[PDB]
Parts: structure tokens; C-alpha cells; sequence
């Protein structure tokens, strides 16, 4: 059990075949999550569920350039719940990120950074208890 925010080093950034690995619990009245890989100040994966966006539950992920955020991907299928244990798990690939919520694959996202091994953090926001943020290589 750790505080939020967290950061999580990435030394040398992310590499295919890299699994991060965080889990927790949501907490009960939950608005907002986000995971935060980093380049500097650019941020290359924005992984953001919102719990109450105009009275529903989406995915919003995108890409922060020299402070501007880009075009947002979305997606309605939402495998988190409040006060639940969660498991997100995002698999580096050659191309994209792979993120899989409690053993069920839930979307990929296309490499916009091209610098991974410059992907050197992990920030770690919202409503959340924060039990453990690890990697390993598959
Ligand atoms: C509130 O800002 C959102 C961004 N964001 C979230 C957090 C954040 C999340 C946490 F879970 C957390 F714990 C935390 F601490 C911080 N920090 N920054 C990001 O989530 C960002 C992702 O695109 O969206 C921003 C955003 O809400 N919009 C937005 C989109 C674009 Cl492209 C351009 C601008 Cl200027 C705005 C809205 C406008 C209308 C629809 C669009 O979705």
C-alpha cells in the first residue's frame, strides 16, 4: 500500500515485451484514474478512466506534446468498478501499448512517442488506493 501520486522509474524507458504491472482498489465515490507514461514533460500514454463524464463511464487515452494534448482515443467498454481490487497490466509491443484489465484485454494503443527507451516515468493519479506498481519483462 503506497500514496498517490505515485511515480514509478522507468530506467532506460519501456522496451517490447516490458509488463507493467498496477494494482489497487478504487476507491467508492471514484471520479478519476490516470496513468501517465512520460518522456519528459511529454506525456506518451495518457491512460485516463473517468467514472462521470456527462453521467457515464468512459476510457479517454492520448498523447501530451511540449504541453498540448492531442487527439483523443475512446472506449465505452469499462471493466473498472468503485470499491473494487483492479489489476491493469500494459504490455509494451513493438507498435503499441496493450493495456488488459483483470486478465481481459481491453484496447491497444498506437506509439505516437517513438522514443520508448526516453519513456522514463510512470506517474500514477486519482481515486485510487495504490497496492503495488511493478514491471517484469514476458
Ligand atoms: C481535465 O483535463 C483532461 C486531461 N487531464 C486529466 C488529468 C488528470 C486525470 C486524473 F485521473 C488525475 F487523477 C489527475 F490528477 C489528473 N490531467 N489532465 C486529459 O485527460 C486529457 C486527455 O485528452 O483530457 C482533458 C479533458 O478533460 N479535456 C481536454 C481534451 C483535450 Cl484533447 C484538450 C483539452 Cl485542453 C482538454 C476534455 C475537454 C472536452 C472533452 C475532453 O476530454
Amino acid at each position: 500500500p503506497l500514496i498517490v501520486p505515485y511515480n514509478l522509474p522507468l530506467p532506460g524507458g519501456v522496451v517490447p515485451r516490458m509488463l507493467i504491472t498496477i494494482l489497487g482498489t478504487v476507491k467508492p465515490n471514484a471520479n478519476r484514474i490516470a496513468l501517465d507514461f512520460q518522456r519528459g514533460n511529454d506525456v506518451a500514454f495518457h491512460f485516463n478512466p473517468r467514472f462521470n463524464e456527462n453521467n457515464r463511464r468512459v476510457i479517454v487515452c492520448n498523447t501530451k506534446l511540449d504541453n498540448n494534448w492531442g487527439r483523443e482515443e475512446r472506449q465505452s467498454v469499462f471493466p473498472f468498478e468503485s470499491g473494487k481490487p483492479f489489476k491493469i497490466q500494459v504490455l509494451v509491443e513493438p507498435d503499441h501499448f496493450k493495456v488488459a484489465v483483470n486478465d481481459a484485454h481491453l484496447l491497444q494503443y498506437n506509439h505516437r512517442v517513438k522514443k520508448l527507451n526516453e519513456i522514463s516515468k510512470l506517474g500514477i493519479s486519482g481515486d485510487i488506493d495504490l497496492t503495488s506498481a511493478s514491471y517484469t519483462m514476458i
